[PDB]
């Protein structure tokens, strides 16, 4: 029942925070760090709580990495040609099958930097992203109001901006087809690198 | 490719669709064989289609192969999930081939990507998935794909190839309004189903690790004009 707005505030509040960091031990250590932070976030993000536990763990295991390569996309945006892992931990393209997936988070930096990607944009894609990469029916029509919502949301965004309406739906496409490249890169990444869901069960207990 | 009223869009792409394909005129040890020869064939129809999508031959050559390398999977599959939309729990594969998931449980690994499919199917379905919406998704795919993956010469391609793909996006919106959809609904029926594209290209990644071509799309591409 959320406006708009609340909905961005409720999503921008809900930001997690920056973790500070031999190489992949590093990158491992922190992306494990990271993980209970994005619970945190996912429990804020409005409609993730109404789900079963046993619906909010296959979310998770679904879209983590996704969401964590975003993340790390999202902070580099002012770093072209590197990746800010972490702000003691910034890596360039000369930092195998590494390369391979280092060149196309860069290549959605050069995406969002074009696109100008604003913070309130970004925040709607990572939840659009979490409700999203497991739900392939009243827990999925569910999950699917949710989205809709947060598609009025982008709208609502592109808007207030002053984007025509033609403008409002070309770049609400432009942004959700980004998602598509998100997820190619997450099975590249998966494909490079006691189950996950029992983790993210126990780090739902806090 | 760029002044097309939406209607033009829709007639283009509507016109440029490729035959519905037969297999050979079965068993579980031959399925793959046919299903691979079947590819093969549709392949052959897809450069043909791809060059007749607005805006895609004004792109290089090398442009248009990279496309349809990196799009080609997802777009058989869109394809096969449209053929398949009315026929629940099942592939059509060609009409002559219409398997069920048992069918698939004979190859390892191959059920989960019949499942993948077939959900997508169903989801096409409860959505009520139109025509002219499909053939609009599948040349975004031809165009998307690859767009994340490639000089000046080629900053002037991507521009291209996004102002061409906001073209489509302006005609699924047209073709949704059409049909009576609230200007709410337009936007959100847009967004589910691209981001439906988002679970084809899952499925197309997984689909190339189980099934584990640029001079042939160089071949059929770079035809001569004689
Ligand atoms: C819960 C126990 C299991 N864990 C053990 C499991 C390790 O998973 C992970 C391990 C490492 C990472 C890093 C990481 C860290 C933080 C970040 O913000 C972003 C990333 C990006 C990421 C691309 C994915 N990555 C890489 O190194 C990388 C590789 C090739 C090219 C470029 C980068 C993410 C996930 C998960
Ligand atoms: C020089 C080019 C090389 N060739 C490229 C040639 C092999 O690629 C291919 C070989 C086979 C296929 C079939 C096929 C055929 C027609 C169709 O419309 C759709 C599909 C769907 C597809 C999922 C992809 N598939 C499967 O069997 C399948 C597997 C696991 C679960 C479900 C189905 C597609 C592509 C070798």
């Amino acid at each position: 029942s959320l406006t708009a707005d609340q909905m961005v505030s409720a999503l921008l509040d809900a930001e997690p925070p920056i973790l500070y960091s031999s190489m992949m031990g590093l990158l491992t250590n922190l992306a494990d760090r990271e993980l209970v932070h994005m619970i945190n976030w996912a429990k804020r993000v409005p409609g993730f709580v109404d789900l079963t536990l046993h619906d909010q763990v296959h979310l998770l295991e679904s879209a983590w990495l996704e969401i964590l390569m975003i993340g790390l996309v999202w902070r580099s945006m002012e770093h072209p040609g590197k990746l800010l892992f972490a702000p003691n931990l910034l890596l360039d393209r000369n930092q195998e099958g590494m390369v391979e997936i280092f060149d196309m988070l860069l290549a959605t930096s050069s995406r969002f930097r074009m696109m100008n990607l604003q913070g309130e944009e970004f925040v709607c894609l990572k939840s659009i992203i979490l409700l999203n990469s497991g739900v392939y029916l009243e827990e999925k029509d569910h999950i699917h109001r949710v989205l809709d919502k947060i598609t009025d949301t982008l709208i609502h965004l592109m808007a207030k901006a002053g984007l025509t309406l033609q403008q409002q739906h070309q770049r609400l496409a432009q942004l959700l087809l980004i998602l598509s490249h998100i997820r190619h890169m997450s099975n590249k990444g998966m494909e490079h690198l006691v189950p996950l869901s029992d983790l993210l069960l126990e780090m739902l207990d806090a």
